[PDB]
């Protein structure tokens, strides 16, 4: 069953003190060595390669190339996107045996066995505990990124916010006798933070919560006529709007936290009681306050709203801020574009005015991030035509939609990526498999709907950007899994990749030739599959240039067995845009090295 090793860092052991019968003593060196390094006080930097190579002695690997092969893995941990894992093959496969000195009393047969028991040993008790003692782990949420903070610099920064939190009113001290429901959890925010809760969980039963806020889901499209489709409200407002469009993106401050939790209460009480009446209402009633959470040994009621964390937050957020729009949001129009969600409120109209008579509006009941207001009106500092909204991009000029990427500088895009599922796990010897579920649709999803593909409102050309844009993904999500086949499966001959990559760009060609048929509309001018295809391969082409001395015969293969001219229907084409990774693309990191 079982093909992997997990390399997040939650699996680690705690080590004994010396190893049992299984063990060979080497190890009890090294776990020496291990707490040695442990109670050092130095005020230097730490390298983790660096002390592990003190650690765990050389007389462990016996050979320069033998180390060097386990400390790839080491890397790798110290590089992790959430999820990833390895084989549990690489720990064994292709060692030096014979120069492996605590090996050579154990007959060949036994040898990777015990290899690949003792480096999952070091791995688990001294490896992930090291990275633990000196960094803290940190989902950036951007996809599965991982960021290793030095502890100390952590702990500083956790305190700092404590502190704020505390000589405020978010965060009261309790008396230790009511008895908390969850860790509060501070996690650094860019600039910010966010105080977020991890429940137990249980909690009389989680069923209980999920069709509790199942019921509170139907209030909300209950006592709320609130509809509300992005594609269909932008689609109707373009379409009968022929003058010059105004609009606004206002992002909501913390909206979670600015719940007014009184107000919220008297809104659950009156009036759903053919939905939920009192015993639901009576526990919803007191859980909004008082929010009671662990932290440093001592036990916190939350007075700042809802809590983040907490099941219900979500939906009885939705709920406060669907009652706070009927309350303020009244007077709009039935003309205008609005669309919400709980961070966000767009606002388009032709008449300008109604542009401001909104955005003052909004600052009158929101608290809002001044800074991340995008709007096109005259009147501001900088007045810009488009706006990103929910993964979107729209111009509000030519009322085009593409999709928004998304990339901090520096960031490695390997990290957008999920290669490894540890519940669907691909043996070592399958590496096509690996590949093409690798190449499989659902990931790229969002980037193949009605919004890049349509002809209603889009033109053809911006069809054809927002597909080169979404195959320059994949192909980015090719070459990761081009370097996991290299470095787990340890694939040499990558000749099953041609007729792989092959069905790829034909398969994505034709999803998309099916969605520009299903959403044609008065602007298509003319798409046949041998044009998609070939903004396809333009896509593989300008990402698999980033190295040309890996990829050199493949990108020779695609320019002489492939078409990759195309017919363009419309003189306002940018061709330029197909010959190249477009900037958005074009600086993120594609090489992997440790940097603590
Ligand atoms: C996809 C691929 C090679 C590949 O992935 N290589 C590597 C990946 C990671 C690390 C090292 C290497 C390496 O080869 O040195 C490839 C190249 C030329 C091809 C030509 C014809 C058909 C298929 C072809 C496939």
């Amino acid at each position: 069953m079982v093909h992997y090793y997990r390399l997040s860092l939650k699996s680690r052991q705690k080590a004994p003190k010396i190893v049992n019968s299984k063990y060979n003593s080497i190890l009890n060196i090294a776990l020496k060595n291990f707490r040695l390094c442990k109670k050092h006080k130095t005020k230097k930097p730490v390298q983790i390669l660096a002390l592990l190579q003190e650690i765990i002695p050389k007389s462990y690997f016996g050979t320069t190339t033998n180390l060097k092969r386990f400390y790839k893995v080491v890397e790798k941990i110290l590089t992790q996107s959430s999820f990833e894992c390895i084989h549990l093959s690489v720990l064994h496969k292709c060692y030096d045996y014979d120069a492996i000195p605590w090996l050579q009393n154990v007959e060949p047969n036994l040898r990777p066995k015990l290899l690949l028991k003792h480096n999952l040993f070091l791995l688990d008790n001294i490896v992930k505990p090291i990275i633990a003692f000196y960094y803290k782990p940190i989902k950036t949420l951007n996809g599965h990124e991982i960021k290793f903070i030095r502890k100390e610099e952590y702990i500083s920064f956790e305190s700092k916010v404590f502190h704020k939190l505390k000589k405020m009113k978010y965060l009261v001290e309790v008396q230790d006798e009511v008895k908390p429901r969850g860790v509060l959890n501070i996690i650094p925010k860019q600039d910010n933070f966010r105080a977020i809760v991890s429940i137990f969980p249980d909690s009389a039963r989680k069923p209980f919560f999920k069709l509790l806020t199942s019921k509170i889901y139907k209030v909300l499209e209950e006592k709320y006529k609130t509809s509300g489709s992005l594609y269909t409200c932008w689609s109707e407002f373009t379409q009968k709007t022929q003058g010059q469009i105004y609009g606004i993106k206002v992002d909501i401050r913390d909206a979670y936290g600015n719940v007014k939790i009184p107000v919220l209460c008297k809104l659950i009480q009156s009036i759903p009681t053919h939905l939920l009446d009192s015993e639901k209402k009576n526990f919803i009633v007191d859980h909004i306050s008082n929010q009671f959470v662990a932290f440093r040994r001592k036990i916190y009621k939350w007075n700042h709203g809802l809590l983040q964390g907490d099941p219900l937050s979500g939906c009885l957020c939705e709920l406060y801020m669907a009652f706070m729009d009927r309350l303020y949001f009244s007077n709009l129009d039935k003309d205008a574009f609005i669309h919400r969600t709980v961070d966000d409120y767009f606002f388009c109209s032709p008449h300008p005015h109604k542009v401001y008579d909104f955005e003052l509006l909004i600052k009158g009941v929101y608290q809002v991030n001044p800074t991340k207001t995008r709007t096109n009106l005259p009147t501001h500092r900088h007045p810009q035509d488009e706006i990103p909204y929910c993964g979107k991009i729209f111009n509000l000029t030519t009322r085009q939609v593409r999709t928004l990427y998304k990339l901090p500088p520096n960031y490695e895009i390997r990290h957008k990526f999920k290669l490894w599922n540890f519940n669907n796990q691909i043996s070592d010897d399958n590496p096509a498999r690996f590949l093409q579920k690798a190449m499989d649709f659902p990931f790229i999803c969002n980037s193949f709907t009605k919004f890049e593909f349509n002809t209603v409102f889009n033109d053809q050309r911006t069809v054809f950007a927002n597909f080169y844009d979404a195959m320059i993904c994949v192909a980015y999500k090719f070459d990761a899994a081009m370097m996991a086949l290299r470095t787990s499966f340890l694939v040499n001959d990558f000749g099953f990749i041609w007729l792989v990559l092959s069905s790829t760009v034909r398969a994505y060609a034709s999803r998309a030739f099916k969605k520009i048929v299903t959403y044609k509309g008065g602007k298509y001018r003319k798409v046949t599959f041998q044009c998609l295809k070939s903004i396809a391969w333009r896509a593989f082409l300008a990402v698999l240039k980033r190295r040309t001395e890996i990829y050199k015969g493949l990108i020779d293969r695609i320019k002489s067995r492939e078409k990759l001219t195309m017919k363009f229907h419309d003189g306002e084409v940018d061709a330029s845009y197909f010959c190249k990774l477009p900037e958005k693309f074009r600086f993120v990191k594609i090489n992997r090295k440790a940097s603590i």
